[PDB]
């Protein structure tokens, strides 16, 4: 009976009051990471920690400092209050003002980016933000006498360094949900943002990223700037300073779990629907898509066809955001002033159940990100889809290492290559949809959430035998 | 006695009249690579095949078409071709091959995130890009016809299309291309347009021997390779690629500077008297990174201990008409007026003109260099300044330009984009004493010294022989 730790920025919950009594409900999301790991066979319990981000958080951390036990089987869930100077330095740390820029290829080098005084005082609150985390993780696991670490994602990478000099034994786990960059594009950042992001992962048992080129990428950073460092390439291994850490791929599709936005039903009857859905981050490429279908039309036989561009609102206070949102209006006000009144919609609001409509009631899928992490998105659309609708997928997506093969494949930033993808995946007929739709279904469902947990546990267990062993 | 064939986009040629006789003159420049190349001892003779770009070179061609000899000291002649392209394929390919396209891709002037958007116009410029690729084969066989052992050194990123056409004419040929630019990562090389990225790798693959400035240019290459041709094996440790049929070696082969390489600019020297001058050079290309030079200045300023230092951002105007180059010219502009303002009237100069003699005059004058490039495939300037400056001026040094391979150690190798460590490294520099920078001085000259142009053609030869064996 392992005894599970884990470790996430945001832990999704729920706080509202019960309709019947009127009493304060706090209750976890359904689906959540450490509910599905609460599940796995040999986990005996498990503990959460997270940032509190909200009032509600803080309240509730207060309330519950040691943590709060939650039904479901429970799950301790404990909040962290830090510093709120610190806190927001470290949320714009993490913007595309800083490190989304740095992993997901928002800089074009000759005029972006330029470091300065706030690097260094946003690397030292990252700092701070680190250790408090780790202290949070420790003391939540005092008493355990051996604790599994499971640390997720880009804004922990600090946290497996401070858990290893307290815990040299305990099996360590990040998963960064985010792409790696090439070493080259990596060593933009400051030096001691380069080489103290990679201190900071390294001694963890285990790095796990959703596709090989990530991996890959790291490896050659690590390779890069730490001189000390040995990797293999064929083995997926780095050894440094006696740390021997295995980078695995561990993909995930989607969540098991999971009506259209007013208006959008009539505006899209009597006619094929485009639809693009991401939120509002410039990564997700929806300005290129809109040129790219305005391209097709000028190709003919588009004459019926209308493009939703569905977005959920994030972010929209980071400049490279709002300036995406921007340069996205403006190509959709230029579509319609081209091809039409109305040919192009966008619609932009926080409900996820709209975007499932919308994923539902497509006859063409375009998930055409200059870069991605894996991006579920592009997963659940084609398991829910009822029209036997295409995928465009972007090559970049760390997704396209598992469906690429089962979608139209596309370089992310050819208008000409992506126009003649709509054409084609309009053109074509119904019976080559649905036998292609039947085959890209088949290769997205066994992506679930819950094997992607198992996967973390075995590869863990795995590593942690072959560290233990040399 | 080896025949050898060079190709490069220019052939540096001079024309003017005899003062004397007032008689028309075309001669070759002095210290070109083909020049040196007639030097070696293996040589036998030499032909050189280039574009004309000019007026002077259009009317040579149609005058000479099999070529011209044009004559060398010693006795050594050299054949100059000059290629008369169709101007409107030779002009788009010039774009092709300029910011808005060939240059961003090597060179990472790319945000991604939105540029770049590649549309028909790039599927017309490939389509140039090959008409202009098969011109100069056919220019480079056809001047190498009665040739019983050709030797191909094939210059340059404009004649990246031209190896393979070489070797299915060719099938036993040495042919070497050597490319002056970086090559980026697998992930950057890939945002062109399919039909590009491989086509490209399709052009090059089938030399002997495939050059770079630098290791991190031959292991990117690598990586595109192995990324792109599911059908390619790459060996990391041997350097080389097999790809249907092909054997490929990959070779670094640094080059520093030419032995053949005054005064300054006007009212330069009585501006910069009674102060410390640091130094900035480069083109008017957005690589060269003198913007991000002058705001870190301003921060060392700031700092204080810079009170009587002055910097002068010395450009070479190049390509204007390219969008990019003009914003870059417009952003030091921008800083540059920003940083007098706030530290002086007069504290920082730009002096923009095509004269190379005024250039060196500024790097034996300077008492700090800057040479912060984004990235280069080599840049010799970072050679040349330390060998003739006189004041014993440290050398800040990008870790992204080819030349930190061998230099980084004796300069102050800085991340270009970190304006904190760059300014750091400035107040350092200046504030470093008369003893110390006397003693980094040396050591820089002796380490920059070896790397000579000869060197360099020497190293191209024997690698490709080399190479030459192994593929046979
Ligand atoms: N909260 C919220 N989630 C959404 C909305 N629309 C889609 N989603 C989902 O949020 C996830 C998006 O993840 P992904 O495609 O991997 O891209 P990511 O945003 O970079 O992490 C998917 O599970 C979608 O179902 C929305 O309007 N609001
Ligand atoms: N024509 C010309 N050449 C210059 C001038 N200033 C410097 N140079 C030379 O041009 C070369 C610059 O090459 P390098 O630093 O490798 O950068 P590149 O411009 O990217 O190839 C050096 O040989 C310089 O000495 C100038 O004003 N005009
Ligand atoms: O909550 P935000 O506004 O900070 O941003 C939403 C998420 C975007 C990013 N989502 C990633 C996760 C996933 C799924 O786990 C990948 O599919 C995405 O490509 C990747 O962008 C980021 O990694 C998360 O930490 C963020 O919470
Ligand atoms: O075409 P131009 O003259 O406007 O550009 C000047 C040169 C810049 C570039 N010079 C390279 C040559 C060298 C040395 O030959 C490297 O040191 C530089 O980093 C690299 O930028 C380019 O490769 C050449 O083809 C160009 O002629
Ligand atoms: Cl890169
Ligand atoms: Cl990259």
């Amino acid at each position: 009976g392992s005894e599970i730790f884990l470790a996430s920025k945001r832990a999704a919950i729920t706080y509202d009051t019960d309709p019947a009594t009127g009493e304060p409900r706090a209750w976890l999301a359904p689906g959540g990471t450490g509910n599905v790991v609460a599940e796995q066979a040999g986990v005996l319990n498990i503990s959460w920690i997270a940032s509190a981000d909200s009032e509600d958080d803080r309240r509730a951390s207060a309330l519950n400092p040691d943590g709060v036990t939650m039904e479901l089987r429970e799950i301790l869930v404990r909040l962290i209050r830090h510093d709120p100077a610190v806190f927001r330095n470290v949320q714009n740390f993490m913007t595309a003002n800083l490190m989304w820029a740095a992993n997901n290829y928002g800089w074009d080098r000759w005029t972006q980016p330029s470091f300065g005084s706030d690097a260094r005082e946003g690397w030292a609150d990252f700092g701070r933000f680190t250790r408090d985390f780790a202290d949070a993780i420790l003391k939540s696991s005092a008493q355990s006498a051996d604790p599994v670490y499971l640390v997720h994602d880009y804004q922990l990478v600090g946290v497996p360094a401070l858990l290893r000099e307290q815990r040299p034994d305990a099996p360590i786990l990040l998963f960064v949900h985010i792409p790696w960059p090439s070493a080259d594009y990596w060593r933009i950042l400051p030096k001691e943002i380069r080489t103290g992001i990679l201190h900071g992962m390294l001694p963890a048992t285990t790095i796990g990223f959703f596709a090989d080129r990530w991996c890959r990428n790291f490896l050659e950073s690590v390779a890069d700037l730490l001189p000390d460092a040995r990797i293999d390439r064929e083995a997926m291994t780095v050894e440094w300073r006696g740390h021997r850490t295995r980078l695995r791929t561990m993909p995930l599709g989607y969540s098991p779990l999971t009506q259209l936005p007013e208006g959008i039903e009539e505006w899209a009857d009597g006619h094929r629907l485009v639809v693009h859905s991401g939120r509002t981050d410039p990564i997700k490429n929806a300005e290129r898509a809109v040129r790219a279908f305005v391209l097709a039309a000028r190709g003919g036989g588009l004459e019926k066809t209308r493009m939703l561009v569905r977005m959920n609102p994030n972010r929209l206070y980071v400049p490279a955001n709002a300036d995406y949102v921007h340069r996205v209006e403006t190509a959709v006000a230029e579509a319609n002033a081209e091809l039409g009144s109305d040919t192009v919609r966008i619609d932009n609001d926080n409900d996820v159940n709209h975007t499932i409509a919308c994923f539902r009631r497509a006859d063409l899928l375009i998930f055409n990100s200059t870069v991605d992490g894996q991006n579920l998105s592009t997963f659940e659309a084609p398991l829910v889809n009822e029209r036997d609708a295409d995928v465009i997928l972007s090559e970049t997506c760390g997704a396209a290492e598992v469906l690429g093969e089962y979608c139209r494949s596309v370089n992310p930033f050819d208008l000409v290559e992506q126009a003649e993808a709509i054409s084609a995946a309009l053109a074509a007929g119904p019976r080559q949809r649905a036998e292609a739709a039947a085959r890209r279904r088949d290769a997205a469902r066994p992506w679930t959430l819950e094997a992607w947990v198992q996967a973390q546990l075995d590869g863990l267990a795995a590593d942690h035998a072959a560290r233990t062993a040399t």
